[PDB]
């Protein structure tokens, strides 16, 4: 007795304006801290970057009369700050607001909701020149200031909103694994930019109630749930640890307002603590979100870790099989690899129940609606004679996803939609091109930008006929 | 460094008016639904039953001055609904009021903080005979009403007050299991009784504000912390179901006012949820108490369970090891033998680590101090020439728990106090006189009733020592 998709399920597919866009200095756009970073040797798959990406600056008709196609009820893409602000928070390039009037007036004249991310990860280079970005108090003023700028030009068109995306990474991967920009490797630091973030994520929703009064405005936060690897009681307690660290940390500051208190301990303890000021608090409580946006594409199976053992471990950027290895926090946990499931080329968890229970968990704690912003498989695909891709994993794997989405619902969790990533194929940040997550292809490589042309794989036909019977037929 | 225990910490013990007083039809007392129940044949281990217990009713003043030679700060006990009303809800028996009060004297004036139990499982028969008890709204205003006279009586030297002691378990082992007055099978009646429980419990504490204003209250949940097997995701999803459906479906309503959504759900799928009447969330959502209070024995590690599976399993009370067998709810969860912990000899999980994990989730998920009512380890004594009791065991036990509590306490969990499971030797309801927890043994056995006299056990000494130092010697 499985509950239906609600009338008004928000069908989706994602992308975001770094990976997809291209027209990196063309129409007054300024520096991101990506160009920057990206164009720096040995920091990203083969040296690849954005600067062309998938052209969807200049294509984006075409790919909005594929979204059309498809059927798609909603397209969650991002706002590049640097072509709406060149300089961060300077005067306003309105060729780049321009742009994205276009892409919104196109959706919307075919149907289809837009779902807009304030940030995917693009803070403009000149504020991380003039103040070191998000670990400034300053970028909270900024942040706000950019986000009315879209609130007034766009409210009227867009319901739904997203203010962070995946701020657990962008933070981490920034300040402490190095791995993004400014390519910091310092956890006082990271925790300091991290409660920065937390301050301009509830300034900007309370903007929002005074600007868009009838919207819908979350976070969009990485979650991969944590299991113990078995029942051993000292493996169980390293899960009730990487839970609070790496998703309690983040969840229980967007719905309460609050930091989990044995991880605030454990940095107190060590003098790696935020620095609260007076208002940080009264801020952070008053600013409630509409929904919980949640990015899932695997969970995280962990167990003891001495004060001696596994901290930083190796990522798979490359698509050989097998090449990770454990990380974790000495003393609190390390991650082990789950034998009960299935892993893909990079080395990522397939788990679709890990969906489930992460619905469940989130809509059990906090009792908020969930919009799912991000999943998918990202794989190598064969163009194939005739302008074919058989992608059935892909198929397999998105559809075991959504059913088990259905019997979230069945549950009682109110997910509001769902946003495949991605549309088309685009640059993986750390990966490159070859790592494809698209229902349309792109043809190109880390070698050739070719031609661009896009090209429908069969995922393309699977999720058309998903989005036409409501997913009722998967 | 681990934080002390502070300095005002409620170093306890504890005991039950039917399983220590004896005296059940002396100066006026009714009946309980105990005092029938233990008459049944087949009921009991053995036939025992509470008629004179330890007799601890005329033997209090022995028993407190070996608490103050002991060093206790507190002692939780109950008081015995059917002495104060013999009728349930007519007029009051002074001379059962005159107990209690000469109790809390003597304890008063051996400087020892009394914690009273409003309720420990003995609801007059009158109320059961009148209007089936915890299945009917008058209990309401009835248990109410005898709250109030105690608050009113004791209030001023009282300030540690328990409602109910785990619900769960009188209404689950009276209604679903059958092994507790009024021996039901039957979840429909189960559901609407806990619902009767849980807004009896609410009615009190909003009572107490008013009568008891400087004062602190709480429930007392039985809470066995949930495990999955192992990272199957199925097995996972059946912890998420087991620690819902056994734990957040009280501890929920004791700190939000709601209900589980998916727990409901379910139950709603098979017309067994509960009553609902115009003012009962109102009711429920005003009444947060001071503290949770919790009684911890086990964890308890789940799997994965068919439609088809595991139902009601055989439960251990004779003490030959390796008796009980798994029990679930099909389609949810089931019980599973966990391989890292040992068991006693009724199969009980010896599993200390459970407990701190279990004060960090409470901690993490209400944020609300905890106050341990019961931990304990019953075991068969030896009485050796001498009136030597060399019970290491319970040493060993108590000394694991202390430990984990401090680990907590240190991990930031606000643990106002822990009351020993049981300062005597008493009877257990289902499992006789030989399953001792005691610190004191008392001379009798299921066979004998001998002379009831108090042998200070090797355990004794070592919790007198802890006191001594307030924890920092184990
Ligand atoms: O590109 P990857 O590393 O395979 O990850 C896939 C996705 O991760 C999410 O975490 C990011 O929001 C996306 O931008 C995308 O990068
Ligand atoms: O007596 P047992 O079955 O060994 O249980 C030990 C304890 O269970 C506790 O939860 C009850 O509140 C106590 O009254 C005592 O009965």
């Amino acid at each position: 007795h499985l509950k239906p998709f609600p009338p008004e399920f928000l069908w989706g597919a994602a992308s975001a304006a770094y990976q997809v866009e291209g027209a990196w200095n063309e129409d007054g756009k300024g520096l991101s801290v990506w160009d920057v970073f990206a164009k720096q040797p040995g920091r990203t798959f083969k040296g690849t970057n954005g600067d062309v990406a998938v052209d969807h600056y200049h294509r984006y008709q075409e790919d909005v009369a594929l979204m059309a196609e498809m059927g798609l009820k909603a397209y969650r893409f991002s706002v590049s700050w640097s072509r709406v602000f060149p300089d961060g928070n300077g005067a306003v390039n309105e060729k780049g607001l321009d742009f994205y009037d276009r892409l919104i007036e196109e959706l919307r004249n075919h149907g289809i909701e837009p779902i807009v991310t304030l940030y995917h990860w693009d803070v403009p280079q000149a504020l991380m020149d003039a103040y070191g970005a998000w670990e400034s108090r300053r970028i909270i003023d900024d942040f706000d200031r950019y986000a009315v700028t879209l609130f007034q030009r766009f409210g009227d068109r867009v319901k739904y909103w997203v203010t962070l995306n995946e701020q657990n990474i962008f933070i981490s991967f920034g300040y402490r694994l190095g791995l993004h920009p400014p390519g910091v490797k310092d956890m006082k630091r990271m925790y300091e930019a991290n409660h920065i973030a937390n301050l301009a994520n509830a300034k900007v929703i309370q903007s929002f109630r005074h600007y868009v009064p009838d919207g819908k405005i979350g976070p969009s936060f990485a979650y991969s749930p944590m299991y113990p690897y078995d029942s051993r009681p000292e493996n169980v307690l390293a899960f009730e640890n990487a839970e609070e660290f790496q998703n309690h940390w983040w969840m229980d500051v967007y719905a309460w307002g609050m930091y989990p208190q044995a991880a605030w301990n454990y940095l107190e303890s060590q003098g790696l603590e935020p620095t609260v000021a007076p208002g940080d608090w009264e801020l952070l409580q008053a600013a409630k979100p509409d929904f919980m946006g949640v990015n899932y594409y695997q969970t995280t199976t962990v167990e003891h870790n001495p004060p001696d053992g596994v901290g930083e471990g190796v990522m798979n950027t490359t698509g050989k099989k097998g090449t990770s290895t454990s990380s974790g926090i000495p003393g609190l946990f390390k991650t082990v690899r789950n034998p009960h499931v299935d892993t893909t080329n990079w080395d990522w968890a397939i788990d679709p129940v890990g969906l489930r229970i992460g619905l469940r968990r989130i809509a059990n704690r906090y009792q908020l609606p969930i919009l799912i912003t991000e999943n998918g498989l990202g794989e190598f695909d064969t163009l194939e004679p005739g302008d074919i891709v058989n992608d059935d994993y892909r198929i397999d794997y998105l559809r075991r996803h959504v059913q088990e989405i259905q019997r979230a619902i069945t549950d009682g969790v109110d997910v509001l939609g769902y946003c495949a990533w991605s549309f088309t194929d685009l640059l993986s940040w750390l990966n490159g091109y070859q790592k494809r997550y698209g229902f349309v292809y792109v043809n190109r490589d880390d070698e050739s930008e070719k031609d661009l042309r896009r090209i429908k794989k069969k995922s393309f036909y699977w999720y058309q006929r998903v989005i036409e019977t409501n997913g009722a037929e998967l």
